[PDB]
């Protein structure tokens, strides 16, 4: 029996669970995105804005049922409406990652059919995180 | 007339005004649980989650009444059912402490007849911790 | 023109607006509460637990009207009943801040009759506060 | 495109999207307070007193809508009621920012006809602001 840490195990939802996705394999995942004619996005955040948390919940009454602060994160420039090329969208990341290189850095996809967030997952976190385990740390 | 220091005087509900356990005091109270055939289990706690607080209550309405965050701790493994063995419990605890040298650790036992846990007492507290007060230094 | 500072300029209720009190200041404040037949008592806290707050008020209602934090101090041993003599306050306080010399300390008198506190003053703070000022810096 | 950075950009209201203000650009704002008749005054706070804040409210019922803290500033000495010399003004200037070198220091007029604040900009930040941005850091 081993057990699951409950101590900096932070997680980052899709694919945060699966060893820490390599350049072929956010190349392949650009691919899906493009294949499927959605519409990718990049988005930033600093470190104390990374996670749901329930500050601004002191100016409410008993209205906060899903509401969370720090869901929001901040767009790196527009969404990239017409792209058909995967390459465009690499580079967008490294210029991303270059400009804020102590942010957290998400790659997002949109489908303007359903109107929803389709596709999404970490493509950086600053390198002083301490937060989270290796794989093979996850359980001890 | 001697005064009870309220500074750096945390304690740890069942038997945290006694002189600390010895090894062999442990052992009786191990001995105690499989006498009368309950259920050994161990959790644990990071420092900050150890304590009972009222952080999640930002959310709430006027409905605090009996909550606290910090009431529940991490399970070690499943709680050993079927445990006859009280050199079994010993060598968990081992276990869990080599494994979580910087945690609070304590031992619980269940009865699942009246289904609530009948014995519980801390093992270990993390070497850092300065908020408590050795026995002797509990009163000046 | 000069102008009250409001910058690290706590003050400390009744006698805090006068030059801070001389050991024969103080002696001849003992002094009037044993000519009334006084009760006179010793009162700490830590720097953390010295002045009013609201913290408890997360686990509120809209009740907090005239609840704070923090008015309660933690005694030191007894009230003196029956005290006849100032000296023994005297010593009494050269006890409190000998076994709390980094603890905020303060002298207050119980009226039984009223059944109110009828005097109080503080006749110590830790050395590494540096939240007040100076009688003559306390404008600039 | 270049991307409006969220991390250390704070502002302060009116003149903030400028270049900083020379002291002539300055002399200039004071010039038109005299030829309008309003009132100049000085206030100034302590860095954690600056911005906007929400502490207060948990104290509050569902009442926090246009309740902040950090609105009020403190006022240096009086409004310059009668004040037609932009030279006073400047010199006031000058005598707060001495007496508090590491504060916030904002310079304001008032008209009494409409009963409102009529200008308002910042002179002084302390040294040590980090939460700020250059002109030419405020996109990347």
């Amino acid at each position: 029996m081993m057990v699951w840490t409950p101590v900096n195990n932070k997680m980052f939802e899709t694919f945060s669970y699966l060893p820490p996705l390599t350049d072929e394999q956010i190349a392949a995942q650009v691919d899906y995105i493009v294949a499927n004619g959605w519409i990718p996005c990049l988005e930033f955040a600093e470190a104390d804005k990374a996670y749901v948390s329930n500050e601004s919940a002191i100016r409410f009454g008993s209205v906060s049922c899903l509401y969370y602060d720090n869901r929001y994160w901040t767009m790196w420039k527009l969404p990239m409406f017409g792209c058909r090329d995967p390459m465009q969208v690499l580079r967008e990341i490294v210029a991303c990652t270059k400009a804020f290189p102590d942010a957290y850095v998400r790659l997002v996809a949109f489908d303007n059919q359903k109107q929803v967030q389709i596709m999404g997952f970490l493509v950086q976190r600053p390198k002083t995180a301490r937060d989270f385990q290796p794989a093979n740390k996850r359980s001890v």
